[PDB]
């Protein structure tokens, strides 16, 4: 399902918690209450998961932009020593850009 | 100084760091004219905020705020024994920028942060 594919992707975003360089990070709260600190691309995707569950986007349209975010993130490798992308985050953007 | 002109001043200084010793590596960036520079990690993130400003993603004030935040952290790291002898040009850069009082400079004419020193 398009729906179940989305709930896959945000289960991956959860596990990118604390996978940050020396600088940077994005705080997002769950429905669980738990706060997580995640990379820029993964945060932009988490935001599209919110719009979806808030009836602002369809599953189809949410998943489209999610994949489009991942593809742009995959291309970006401008990172310095102080804000390195972790390998776990790199695999996530590759996986999601595949779909 | 306008915020715009302060940014242009900082980035002229970043360009002069081309080739100078970063002990934690280097970062290639390309100028608008096409020329490629190799600069340290703090200068490179400062350069990236300049780009975000030029693309209209940040205001001049918001760009300078993070530029100065990065130069403060980079200056603190540069005072360590590992780094504080062998990268002087990089040290002077991060020291100048970290000493900018932004909100006072936007009042006025470059204004510096007034503070106590043990001396
Ligand atoms: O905002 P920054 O200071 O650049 O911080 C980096 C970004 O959040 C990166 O997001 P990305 O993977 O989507 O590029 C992340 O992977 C890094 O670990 C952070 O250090």
């Amino acid at each position: 399902t398009a729906h179940d594919l989305i709930d896959e992707i945000i289960q991956d975003v959860i596990q990118l918690d604390g996978k940050l360089g020396l600088l940077g990070g994005n705080t997002r709260q769950l429905e669980d209450g738990r706060v997580i600190n995640i990379p820029n691309g993964a945060a932009m995707i988490f935001d599209d998961y919110k719009k979806y569950k808030q009836g602002e986007l369809t599953a189809e349209s949410a998943l489209e932009s999610m994949i489009k975010i991942a593809k742009l993130s995959n291309q970006l490798n401008r990172h310095t020593f102080f804000n390195q992308r972790q390998p776990e985050t790199g695999q996530f953007y590759k996986k999601v850009a595949a779909i």
